[PDB]
């Protein structure tokens, strides 16, 4: 007896957005983005009805050290809340040892993100001096890059963030952003480069994007563990993109609408 | 009962070569490169002896459009020839539907290699002339690509390629590559940017990459459908990208050994 999918995702532009006239519309039609275009696309080919809903606690999901207890969209399909996690969720270790993940859908690395005209051109840099702060989002896979690191360079970096004060590390992509651009260049911001770049064409245009990427990973479509619903999400993940139909959303909701 | 896991490869630079002194070598030792690296890694951290073995028929792999029996390594591992493949094979939805695929290893898209000199920046350009002919890897993902894509530029390449005469396909990507060198800038070569970057980087250094990928994916270890040395190799391949070793491979057999 088929049953409505519960999708649970995040509120991070431009993977899933409010639509502007969001407050006179319902259901899934008060959001707009990426994911909601590849949410539909998932729906199609795997033949499902669903309902998007924003994960309760606004975390991608991290496991709690004392209590052993996921948070974030993780946590929701660990103890069963939703049925599958739409959302730019990275594929890690840690991660698929308590839920699958589907092939990426979006390829991406670590990033810096700048106020222009910041003295800084990569990573090694940032860990060369103290002026200058940097930091990450709570509960991420950027998070625990730093702590999982054997690097020296980011171990150094890691050192100095984990026992930074004031915390370094912030809430939401949209706080580390804000922050960039109100710190007068006094803070940089460890994003992936998927959210970076998107930032870089969004006014008032006084971000960047500098050095490579510190490594190399993607993002799938999680479901619970052994899922019936895990297959054939997969396999339309890689129809998608050799359609090119990942291509096409990339360029519709990144560049298309830039405004630099 | 621990048995010898036979391992299927194929001998593409800079990932599996013969040693330059292989003949006073035995076994695994006579091969060197990536993935002869990598292969010991994932051995290592799954608890597993193994044997290398190159595909008999020398290909990555495709299913015949009359006998519907598969060739190269893909072949192997469908009946039962080899236990796992560790090389540079496409993960494609065609093959995900009979073989099981690790999340990648390495990100790629397709690129053109050209003759230096040669006046092509884009596949756009490729497709508005005819002076200059071009092919890819004959039995592999480069030619499904444009086989199945509904791109109108990659469609009219395709087009083209699957008409010319002399053919345009080549055997293996050392052909492809003597085939550019050797025509005086009049065939240009469509082949994984991996192995473009590769090839850039060793002499005579008369080639190189231009324009950007065509599209976005990655190599993957696969296995039998339904083997149960997947999920640990699918781990292990999570947790050796996280601690940069892959990243470290790479650097290691396309640029610390550059000869340009
Ligand atoms: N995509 C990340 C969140 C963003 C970040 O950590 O930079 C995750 O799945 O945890
Ligand atoms: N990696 C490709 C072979 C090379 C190519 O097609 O360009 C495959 O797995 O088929
Ligand atoms: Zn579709
Ligand atoms: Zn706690
Ligand atoms: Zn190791």
């Amino acid at each position: 007896a088929n049953k409505t999918v519960v999708v649970t995702t995040i509120l991070e532009s431009p993977y899933v957005m409010m639509k502007k006239n969001h407050e006179m519309l319902e259901g899934n039609e008060r959001y707009e983005g990426y994911c909601v275009d590849l949410a539909a696309e998932i729906a199609k080919h795997c033949g499902f009805k669903y309902k998007l809903t924003i994960v309760g606690d606004g975390k991608y999901g991290a496991r709690d050290e004392d209590t052993k207890i996921w948070n974030g969209m993780v946590g929701e399909l660990v103890y069963g809340k939703a049925d599958i996690a739409i959302a730019p969720l990275t594929i890690t270790l840690v991660r698929e040892e308590v839920i699958d993940f589907s092939k990426p859908f979006m390829s991406l690395g670590i990033s810096i993100m700048i106020k222009k005209g910041t003295p800084i051109e990569s990573a090694e840099d940032l860990s060369k001096q103290t002026e200058i702060a940097y930091g990450t989002l709570d509960d991420g896979s950027t998070k625990e890059f730093f702590r999982r690191s054997k690097i020296a360079v980011f171990d150094k970096m890691w050192t100095y963030m984990r026992s930074a004060e004031p915390s370094v590390f912030v809430r939401t992509t949209a706080e580390g952003v804000a922050r960039v651009r109100k710190s007068k260049g006094k803070y940089a911001y460890l994003l992936e480069s998927t959210m970076n770049e998107y930032i870089e064409q969004r006014k008032p245009c006084d971000t960047m994007k500098v050095g490579g990427n510190l490594d190399s990973k993607g993002y799938g479509i999680a479901t619970p563990k052994g899922s019936s619903l895990g297959n054939a999400v997969n396999l339309a993940v890689l129809k998608l993109n050799e359609q090119g139909l990942l291509d096409k959303l990339k360029n519709k909701w990144w560049y298309d609408k830039g405004e630099c």
